[PDB]
């Protein structure tokens, strides 16, 4: 993986160029106001240590924060999301994997007009990476799903249950 961050929007000022996960990218630059995603996916996170907003950025070209749906300019660590050759997971009408659920191995644009049920509440990450997002059509707030369980939207750093579309993280091309 591989991706650029500029201080300034349009590809200008100070960058930093990086091909792992940084727990603080404070030392190398003070904003981001634009990116260059050479390869690779990615998680942006606004806070040190995968804390604060989280932003999914792949291999291209981000001339202005808002394309990746930033919620200002900080961008202060990042994560290199490993390959997945293969997405599964569990999704649950109540919290702790209770009520009803539904096992999806594709995306999911609209979480509520497509099941048998219409509240979401927690996840079983079985396989691969993927990015849940607040409202439908992969909008609004993001939030990182590894493989692993989430009881709970705090467990996914929400800092409510708001949830509306899931989609699974894969290379472009």
């Amino acid at each position: 993986g591989k991706i650029t961050f500029y201080e300034d929007r349009g590809f200008q000022g100070r960058h930093y160029e990086c091909s792992t996960d940084h727990s603080n990218l404070q030392p190398y630059f003070s904003r981001c106001n634009s990116v260059r995603v050479d390869s690779g996916c990615w998680m942006l996170y606004e806070q040190p240590n995968f804390t604060g907003c989280q932003y999914f950025l792949r291999r291209g070209d981000y001339p202005d924060y808002q394309q990746w749906m930033g919620f200002s300019d900080s961008v202060r660590s990042c994560r290199l999301i490993p390959h997945s050759s293969s997405h599964r997971i569990r999704i649950y009408e109540r919290e702790d994997y209770r009520g009803q659920m539904v096992e999806i191995t594709d995306d999911c644009p609209h979480l509520q007009d497509r099941f048998h049920f219409s509240d979401f509440h927690s996840f079983h990450v079985m396989e691969g990476y993927w990015v849940l997002y607040e409202m439908p059509n992969y909008r609004g707030r993001q939030y990182l799903l590894r493989p692993g369980e989430y009881r709970r939207y705090h467990d996914w750093g929400a800092m409510n249950a708001r949830v509306g579309s899931l989609r699974r993280i894969m290379d472009f091309y």
